[PDB]
């Protein structure tokens, strides 16, 4: 066909849209009814697409991704598996980012080089597995995941998988992105079909233009309101109607960025011209070329069927900021300073925050900019702090050389380095003691509780980076820029105008600093070396294999009551030091969830020696003294950050199965790959009948078969017994994962020996 390449650094990967065509045809061919745009690319790459079973919502499909990226936050635990898998090489185009432990405290060059120093055993590992095992290497610096992989390696019709939940950013340039646990990277980079259970397929059709303040952030901060953070679970978002010319590529890839806040798949957009027009500014004309050769493979079909639909007129669209512990919870910025002032959320706003790869792109910060020049002719500084992460290298290196940084700075902005810093909790913040209560305002996505700063009581809302500014310079919720007057340095009252920027540089992209490091596909004899004695990282010994018998006389470890996030198993922030040490990152199991014994955080009630105390230790008493533990939880289980820390995490402190009302995806896969049971209560009312303290036997086991429920026999203390039933989602492949003590252990069964 044609032989154009997937990237810039890989010149010899080339794009196969005559397989993703054929693969189409096929499947066409079978189920003889329109596809929708997601359907084409996800169904274009099956493993194998004259057999596989395809139903929405039902079957579980073996597909074949291009590529794998990892962050290093995730990728330490994923090659610590890839190592014991034994495989020499990565089967896939794969790279790691290094972006998550970079922490802010006196802005960009200065925390870039003490990361630099701290970090240095983990940055090692890293750039060294990468050299032995093929994979190509973002140093700290660089740029954040998201942002490199739109700039550098999305493309329309990609199937990408990331160890982050915020890879479908990438829909922005039609490519079907999806966020996965580690041990799922090591399936594709171990060269073995991955399985995705097959999507519902929700359709937002999108109407009219954006005009004035309304961003193409308030097109998801809207969406994620109407569908709430529950959702999209289980389906993928797509994007069509008249509308969708009217956002840039960069608006595109926020939109679908934050779709991860509402549990949805994968969020994807239509190939067109605004795509086009980005790929030929980042070096890639030849893939625009391209895709336009095999544009109908890269659009929905005619007359395609949505699962749900939901129309957003663009022009009606106003502002939207939206928290403060939940995405979506949304109001117009007009009326949060009301709304605030009832529910006793504080008014001024201490910190603004804009970036992340969110809305870290040349137009978001160029909007920024022209919010900040027009403060600035007034004699206005900012009345919060303000704090401006760039997504990559090469956007720091074009917006400082187009002008739109020192206004930025002007305004009383500090830069920070390019990495996710305070959005993942990675700030030395000082200014408010812990357990203050205040509000700051970020362009980020995800406001829960404790995640920018370890502070419960910071209320953070995310809006867009332009109204951000706005607020920043006023320092009070109670301020719409459309509206309301500021008064300047001259004391006449002024009114911000709308901002308008150019979507990308006039001139090219000014590429930055060489951050990029190639594997040697020559060489490759490196040690991978990690210290017996680290404290950062260290190698894994594998789990057991199932006994064969059922799991009786089960200890509740904690019922958990609401709302109970990834964050709340597994948390952040100075706990990212251990994501490459299993027992010590251990030591924050569940410290965040609400037990609803006494409802407080990290304290339970120890069965045998009945002391309360934290869960940790209780989890490790219980392991030294024998008794298998069970975690009981409510609804959407394990929503948000894709991190396996919080599958690996109970399997090593010897919990046994996780029994919720529903499950978010990737948690629910994450626990399956390391060897737990998730299972659901077939009758969510059953969760009122077990108590801290009875005792549970999970039967069946030995006939464990997909679509057969589990029966369930709750033990009160009593005597009383009550039989209940429990659901699963395992097809036959998983129900091997579990029999053989993890995913990893399985596939090494298959290695012969
Ligand atoms: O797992 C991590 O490293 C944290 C993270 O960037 C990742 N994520 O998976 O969403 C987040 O947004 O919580
Ligand atoms: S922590 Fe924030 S900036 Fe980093 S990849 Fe996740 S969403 Fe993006």
């Amino acid at each position: 066909r044609a032989k154009v390449a997937m990237s810039h650094f890989e010149p010899h990967e080339y794009i196969r849209y005559d397989l993703l065509e054929k693969n189409i045809d096929i499947v066409r061919k079978r189920l003889n009814r329109p596809l929708t745009l997601s359907e084409k690319i996800v169904y274009g790459h099956l493993d194998d697409p004259a057999n596989q079973e395809i139903e929405r919502g039902k079957t579980y499909l073996r597909l074949r991704p291009d590529r794998v990226a990892m962050q290093d936050a995730t990728a330490q635990m994923a090659m610590l598996q890839f190592i014991s898998s034994g495989l020499p090489k990565v089967a896939v185009p794969s790279t790691i980012h290094c972006d998550h432990l970079i922490e802010a405290q006196l802005g960009g060059e200065k925390d870039l080089r003490r990361a630099k120093d701290i970090n240095q055993e983990v940055y090692n590992f890293l750039a060294t597995a990468g050299a032995k095992y093929g994979v190509g290497f973002w140093r700290p610096g660089s740029g954040i995941i998201h942002q490199i992989i739109l700039e550098n390696y999305a493309y329309p019709g990609v199937l990408l998988i990331g160890t982050d939940s915020h890879t479908p950013n990438g829909g922005g340039l039609g490519g079907i992105c999806i966020g996965v646990g580690g041990a799922d990277a090591v399936d594709v980079m171990a060269g073995i079909p991955w399985e995705l259970k097959c999507p519902k397929v929700i359709g937002v059709k999108l109407t009219g233009s954006l005009s004035g303040w309304t961003s193409p952030k308030d097109v998801i901060l809207k969406v994620a309101g109407i569908l709430t953070v529950k959702g999209g679970t289980g389906a993928i978002v797509e994007y069509h109607g008249p509308g969708v010319d009217s956002i840039s590529c960069t608006g595109m890839a926020t939109i679908c960025n934050m779709g991860a806040e509402i549990g949805a798949t994968t969020s994807v957009f239509p190939y067109n011209h605004r795509m086009k027009k980005y790929l030929s500014k980042t070096g890639r004309a030849d893939i625009a070329n391209l895709a336009d050769e095999f544009k109908d493979h890269l659009v929905p079909d005619s007359g395609c069927h949505y699962d749900q639909l939901i129309e957003i007129n663009l022009s009606e669209l106003k502002p939207h900021i939206n928290g403060p512990f939940t995405p979506d919870l949304a109001h117009p910025v007009a009326e949060v300073g009301s709304v605030a002032e009832k529910e006793g959320w504080p008014l001024d706003i201490r910190v603004g925050l804009i970036g992340s790869c969110t809305n870290s792109s040349y137009e978001d910060m160029g909007r920024s900019a022209a919010v900040a020049k027009q403060a600035l002719a007034h004699g206005l500084k900012c009345k919060s702090q303000f704090t401006i992460t760039p997504g990559s290298e090469q956007i720091r290196a074009t917006i400082e050389r187009d002008g739109y940084a020192q206004v930025l700075r002007d305004v009383g902005g500090i830069v920070l380095a390019n990495a996710c810093g305070p959005c993942i909790g990675q700030w030395d913040r000082k200014d408010i003691k812990k357990g203050e209560k205040n509000t700051i305002v970020t362009s980020y996505n995800r406001n829960f509780t404790g995640r920018n700063d370890a502070n419960p009581e910071t209320h953070a809302f995310v809006t867009s980076p332009e109204i951000v500014t706005a607020l920043a310079i006023a320092g009070t919720l109670k301020f719409n820029p459309e509206t309301d007057f500021l008064t300047g340095k001259d004391g006449k009252k002024f009114k911000l105008e709308a901002p308008d920027a150019d979507e990308l540089p006039r001139a090219e992209f000014d590429p930055g600093q060489d951050t990029y490091q190639h594997p040697p596909k020559d060489s490759s004899g490196q040690r991978v070396d990690v210290s017996p004695t680290s404290q950062r990282l260290q190698l894994l010994e594998p789990f057991d294999k199932w006994d064969g018998k059922d799991l009786e006389d089960l200890q509740i470890l904690i019922k958990v009551k609401g709302k109970c996030t990834t964050d709340h198993i597994s948390a952040a922030g100075p706990w990212l030091k251990f994501r490459g040490h299993l027992d010590n990152i251990s030591n924050n199991l569940l410290i965040g969830a609400i037990n609803s014994e006494n409802r407080k955080a990290n304290s339970v009630r120890n069965a045998v020696t009945q002391e309360f105390g934290p869960v940790p230790d209780t989890a490790r008493y219980y392991k030294q003294h024998g008794i298998r533990w069970v975690v009981i939880g409510d609804e959407n289980y394990g929503e948000g950050s894709s991190r396996e820390h919080r599958a690996l995490e109970p399997r090593f402190l010897g919990g046994r199965a996780i029994i919720t009302k529903s499950f978010a995806r990737i948690h629910e896969t994450n626990l399956k790959k390391q060897g737990l049971l998730p299972l659901t209560f077939a009758d969510p009312a059953d969760y009122n009948k077990i108590h801290p303290v009875d005792k549970l036997t999970i039967q069946g086991l030995k006939d464990f078969a997909p679509g057969k429920p589990l029966t369930c026999i709750i033990k009160h203390p009593n005597g009383t017994q009550e039989t209940i039933l429990l659901n699963h989602t395992f097809n036959e492949t998983q129900i091997e994962w579990f029999r053989a003590g993890s995913a990893l252990n399985r596939m090494k069964e298959l290695q012969q020996k």
